[PDB]
């Protein structure tokens, strides 16, 4: 049964934000919900046509009463990640009209909802037939990132301050021994992290000369591998705008910390356990929002965490209070919150299945509620 004492109490004081367009922009987004394991599948067991892409992970194709329910409880942005990819073809990187047909049409689901949509490029980092932030792989990688974001920017080049793009997901050195953490004492890294600047400039330059409103749309830029330390870090360098913009780019982080807690399986060395009354619990979540911030939305500039969330290691309890105090913690520093939900309840993998796609509601509701509760405000 709904148990509606598991969430807590929380009076967390609110910091000084800027009221300017680009925190308010991030205000009315609210709260996010990821469309996770559909349209970013890059492979599967038995795929016999492209569409089946979408069904290949998530086990069953989107409709609109799923993005319906989304919104009636509270949330109000849908990230759509994509994996372009294996739906191109040619020197060019066409994409494929079929992909990109049915791309639009889940889009135009959260749109005639009223909602914000987050359109991005997913799990691209690949050496042959992405790109690769490295040096080595800058040639091939601009050309993938500017053909790709050209082609999407005409094709949704009608829709309104409602659609953002995010230019890349976590870029880093797949298969290095630093691709999950930018040690900026290593070579490699340093040299990842200006070729991540260098693509960022080139995925906003794309987007802007295709001129209307995408030329005023709001873009997320990534540092690397999407981590706080990838855009807190000196190397960070924010894209270059078109003269007439201001405070348009937003920076993206993902944040599943502390990842021992939130995502590593209880199998591999994880743990169940976080005490919301623990100050070193507390710290392990607050660290890298001071970080952001102060680096940041203290001074007005928007940042998004893209991605957040804890795995389903049979704490229902601990995972409300994690949640909420998470929530909270990020509205009284200007900072939205996406949940990442993978629609995965196999008992296998990485849990984060949190909304039933199959009978259209939540499987922790609970979980749910304490974030609404703690999300940004709506006024009217």
């Amino acid at each position: 049964m709904y148990d509606a004492s598991l969430i807590p109490n929380l009076q967390i004081p609110q910091k000084n934000i800027p009221n300017n367009d680009g925190m308010n922009f991030v205000k009315g987004l609210r709260l996010g919900w990821n469309l996770g394991n559909t349209f970013d599948a890059f492979n599967g067991t038995n795929i016999t046509n492209e569409l089946d892409y979408e069904t290949s992970w998530s086990g069953i194709k989107t409709t609109k009463q799923m993005i319906d329910a989304i919104k009636q409880k509270g949330f109000n942005t849908v990230r759509i990640p994509v994996s372009w990819h294996p739906h191109v073809s040619g020197s060019d990187y066409k994409i494929s009209d079929v992909w990109m047909n049915r791309v639009q049409e889940v889009v135009n689901y959260c749109i005639d909802n009223k909602m914000y949509v987050i359109l991005n490029t997913h799990h691209d980092v690949d050496k042959v037939k992405g790109y690769f932030p490295s040096s080595q792989y800058m040639a091939s990688s601009k050309k993938y990132i500017t053909s790709v974001w050209a082609q999407i920017a005409a094709r949704f080049a009608n829709y309104d301050e409602h659609l953002i793009f995010e230019g890349m997901n976590e870029p880093r050195l797949v298969g290095h021994a630093n691709e999950w953490w930018p040690e900026l004492t290593n070579s490699d890294v340093v040299d990842s992290i200006n070729c991540i600047n260098q693509l960022n400039q080139d995925f906003v330059n794309t987007v802007r000369a295709t001129g209307g409103k995408n030329a005023s749309r709001y873009l997320m830029c990534p540092g690397y591998v999407a981590s706080p330390d990838g855009a807190t870090n000196d190397y960070f360098r924010m894209p270059n705008d078109i003269s007439g913009n201001n405070n348009k780019i937003i920076v993206s982080v993902h944040a599943y910390c502390p990842w021992n807690f939130a995502g590593l399986a209880m199998a591999d060395g994880g743990t169940n356990a976080w005490n919301i009354n623990d100050s070193k619990d507390q710290s392990e979540v607050t660290w890298f929002m001071d970080n952001i911030y102060n680096k940041y939305t203290s001074r007005g500039i928007p940042v998004i965490i893209g991605e957040c969330g804890a795995v389903d290691k049979n704490n229902l309890k601990t995972r409300v209070e994690y949640m909420s105090y998470y929530v909270a913690q990020a509205k009284a520093r200007g900072i939205l919150c996406i949940l990442w939900d993978n629609n995965n309840f196999s008992g296998t993998g990485e849990l984060f299945g949190f909304f039933d796609r199959r009978s259209c509601q939540f499987k922790f509701p609970e979980i749910i509620d304490g974030m609404v509760k703690y999300a940004f405000g709506l006024i009217n």
